[PDB]
């Protein structure tokens, strides 16, 4: 198929995923167009070396690249079909695999190597020979893991870009299902098993056993030691130079898990608060989409274009965005799972 995303393995293969394999990045130029998206994988993250291992037997996909296509079709915000992605089908498209497990936040050399930052870095300058340099719009995107690496990374590309000698290009980012509350569990558990540790010592561990480095404008905010706080969406977005819209299910799953939720009284109340807090959380946040659905993920899924807020579908609201550099705050106020009609299933 002419319109597939092609493989290219990282040339410096110093910069390699978890197992030592090369890391890499699926490519589709477009012909004309000045837009570049840069989509970043998710799929949780493991921060021990027990949890790593295990990971590796079950999930070796996203440790390494010995299996990986060489092509790959764009779905969503990546899809080259208009139906598909109405505004922007005819983009640079580019999907970097996750395959370092560290929330793409690793970026030393030296067991299992943790290199998600120097990849992201790595790809933007391999992508200066193929056109890159010429674009006028580079949006870093990301789902899960991936949408929580854009707010990692996304002023470190910026600085990438104009230390490289590149200042005219805007770099802007997109997160998705990245944007988690550092809460109270529901139900208290020793923090063990990756999809059921508290988020919080979740990353406390994580920064650590990766090396994993934080944007440097939230860093300076923090005491010493006390880095994972930038890890948190709300905590990192205030100081960021990038603008950065921000899509996020009220009620996600990934947040519903690491809070130890399993699907009551008392447990309504908790989820209840859970959307409350979040909303309050993108109160000053006029770039963002939340929509009251038990979800996790949206942005490369086919059925991205379905979902509605406020009669503004979610492609529509990028747009709008995007034009701004039609409304853009758009939190649904319906306060309980799947109110918005607009939901998938
Ligand atoms: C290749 O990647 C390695 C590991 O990050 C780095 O140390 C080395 O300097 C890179 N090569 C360059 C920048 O030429
Ligand atoms: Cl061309």
């Amino acid at each position: 198929l002419n319109e597939d995303l092609r493989l290219h393995l990282l040339l410096n293969t110093s910069v390699t995923c978890n197992d030592g394999s090369p890391a890499g990045y699926y490519l589709k130029e477009s012909r004309g167009s000045r837009r570049w998206l840069l989509f970043l994988e998710g799929g949780w993250y493991c921060f021990n070396r027990e949890n790593c291992d295990s990971r590796y037997d079950t999930m070796r996909r996203l440790m390494s690249s010995r299996d990986w296509p060489r092509t790959r079709t764009g779905t969503g915000i990546l899809s080259s079909q208009p139906e598909e992605n109405p505004y922007w089908w005819n983009a640079n498209m580019v999907f970097i695999p996750y395959c370092s497990s560290d929330v793409w936040s690793g970026a030393s050399s030296k067991e299992y190597a943790f290199m998600g930052a120097l990849i992201i870095q790595e790809v933007v300058r391999e992508l200066l020979g193929r056109g890159l340099s010429g674009a006028k719009v580079l949006l870093l995107a990301g789902s899960s893991a991936g949408g929580t690496g854009v707010l990692l990374n996304v002023d470190r590309v910026a600085e990438q870009l104009e230390k490289l000698g590149y200042p005219a290009i805007q770099v802007r980012g997109l997160a998705d299902s990245g944007w988690f509350l550092d809460n109270k569990q529901y139900r208290h558990t020793d923090c063990v098993d990756t999809i059921t540790c508290a988020p919080t010592e979740a990353i406390r561990r994580g920064i650590r056993y990766w090396n994993g480095v934080v944007p440097e404008r939230c860093r300076r905010q923090f005491q010493e030691g006390e880095e994972w706080n930038c890890f948190f969406g709300y905590k990192v977005y205030p100081t960021l130079r990038s603008p950065v819209f921000v899509v996020q299910w009220l009620f996600d799953e990934a947040q519903l898990t690491v809070d130890n939720v399993h699907l009551q009284e008392g447990l309504r109340l908790y989820i209840q608060n859970l959307g409350r807090e979040l909303r309050h959380t993108l109160k000053d946040v006029p770039a963002s989409f939340a929509p009251a659905c038990l979800s996790h993920e949206i942005i490369i899924r086919s059925h991205w274009t379905d979902v509605q807020v406020k009669g503004t579908s979610l492609p529509r609201a990028l747009h709008c965005w995007d034009r701004s550099l039609c409304p853009v705050h758009l939190v649904d106020s319906c306060p309980w799972p799947h109110c918005n009609p607009s939901c998938p299933t």
